């Protein structure tokens, strides 16, 4: 029930396929903002999650990004399930010294 209102922000190559630095979104849960960014952005779709499942609608998180919750990174929080709510902000960034 419910799309807590919220803000994306992305960084580094993700800046560039989304073709801005950020955007409101919403979603109840931090996958629920996450799969629409990647809707309408496609060109991140395979580089926030992994390209497997290609026949169900499960997905995965990449194994290579670093996602954040007003900075607070899900990494540290209940991971994809950190609970967004009506003015909270998500950041995606991509791996660092690899790739």
């Amino acid at each position: 029930g419910h799309m807590a209102e919220v803000k994306v922000k992305l960084f580094a190559n993700l800046r560039e396929a989304a073709g801005t630095p950020e955007l409101p979104l919403s979603g109840e849960k931090v996958i629920d903002v996450l799969l629409s960014l990647t809707d309408k952005y496609p060109a991140l779709k395979y580089v926030i999650f992994e390209k497997g499942d290609e026949k169900s609608e499960i997905l995965i998180l990449c194994g290579s990004i670093n996602i954040l919750i007003n900075g607070n990174n899900i990494r540290h929080l209940e991971g994809l399930e950190t609970l967004l709510k009506d003015s909270d902000e998500i950041g995606i960034l991509p791996p660092v010294s690899g790739g």
